[PDB]
């Protein structure tokens, strides 16, 4: 019942698996881990419940994909063979949006850690969003998100919703930051090594 701990435990397993040469990452286990992140977006206010749904929709596709597909590589190789990589709703396309979700949380976590003593979430939330999603979300979406900033809870309140004190929240947020880093790099390299790009 400790959402940050579930997140930290799940991504630590992925970081371990992935710090192997030639890793075999199960879609099942990957999408499960990703869904553990979902509630964080809920904790960022009622406007951002919509950001949660947008994230949850992508993760849910990875979940359905995992019923008939073993690894993230196999998933991308299928889409590559059907030439449907960037088609709206393809597993690989959703995979890329989900990777950004993870990065989003990671940078948010960094920004929150680097802004201790500030009880407001506005600066960490806008900086992390500008960095991760500004190059990809259109003007329309970004305007909405910018409006969403006005419903942000306090820092202390967020922590209360995650049921952590300052010290514990810091350890589990830092853990996710540590674990998610090589995973994101691994996911980026999956797209780069197949010349798909990460910008679409
Ligand atoms: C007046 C009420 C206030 C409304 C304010 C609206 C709140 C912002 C809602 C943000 C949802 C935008 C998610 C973007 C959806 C799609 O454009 C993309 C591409 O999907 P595709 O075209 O392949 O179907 N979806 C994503 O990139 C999923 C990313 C989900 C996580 C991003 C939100 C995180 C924002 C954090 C802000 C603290």
């Amino acid at each position: 019942d400790k959402p940050l701990r579930k997140i930290s435990a799940a991504f630590k397993k992925l970081a371990i698996i992935v710090n192997s040469p030639n890793p075999e990452v199960p879609v099942t286990q990957f999408s499960h881990a990703c869904s553990l992140v979902s509630p964080l977006f809920g904790c960022l206010g009622i406007a951002f419940k919509f950001a949660e749904m947008a994230y949850v929709a992508k993760v849910d596709d990875l979940v359905r994909a995992s019923s008939s597909i073993s690894t993230l590589v196999v998933m991308m190789d299928k889409d590559i063979e059907a030439d449907c990589v960037r088609k709206a709703g393809s597993h690989t396309r959703n995979l890329l949006r989900v990777k950004r979700g993870l990065d989003m949380v990671k940078v948010l976590f960094e920004q929150i850690i680097a802004s201790e003593g500030d009880n407001s979430l506005k600066d960490p939330a806008t900086k992390s969003y500008a960095q991760v999603f500004a190059p990809h979300h259109g003007w329309a979406i970004r305007k909405a998100v910018s409006l969403g900033m006005y419903a942000l809870p306090t820092r202390a309140h967020l922590l209360n919703m995650l049921k952590e004190d300052e010290a514990a929240a810091k350890i589990h947020m830092q853990s996710y930051v540590n674990s998610s880093a090589p995973l994101i790099t691994y996911l980026d390299n999956l797209f780069l090594s197949k010349q798909l790009g990460i910008d679409w």
